[PDB]
């Protein structure tokens, strides 16, 4: 036990940058679907959501298991 | 109270980090402008923002509030 | 001394997204390629390559540094 606030606003930090990742992610792809189809990512779109999952999770983790 | 450093280190993290991903937006919107204006992402333009508003005034809510 | 799982579990967190980032940032050089060179990024990607570079350091500084 031992500084709590300050460990929950550096997680809500986190969290509200996951979500600026997501978008800028969706900006990229969009942009690469300009030219013709993005099959050529999947190891790339598969290695994005292999990340966002892990953080979500580790987010949702950490939220729900601090209480004290 | 209890361990000071490795919460510095994380927040160092997250603002080096913030930096980051602003250069990416740049580099996103400036590939976006490449087709001709961007006035189709003002939602995009203004969830950024939004975020990215958050997560600096996070941080700053952060470092003038800790010391103890 | 106080709260650790929940400080590891927000560095793994931000190692996450650190590797999540370095993805988007590939996906937009590339697009850049596209057109023709990125020699005029060079200042882009050093700036790039200086955060990314503090980030590792000050994660592995945060991984070693807390054995208590």
């Amino acid at each position: 036990s031992g500084i709590v606030q300050q460990q929950n606003n550096l997680l809500r930090a986190i969290e509200a940058q996951q979500h600026l990742l997501q978008l800028t992610v969706w900006g990229i792809k969009q942009l690469q679907a300009r030219s013709g189809g993005r099959g050529g990512w999947m190891e790339w779109d598969r290695e994005i959501n292999n990340y966002t999952s892990l953080i979500h999770s580790l987010i949702e983790e950490s939220q729900n298991q601090q209480e004290k």
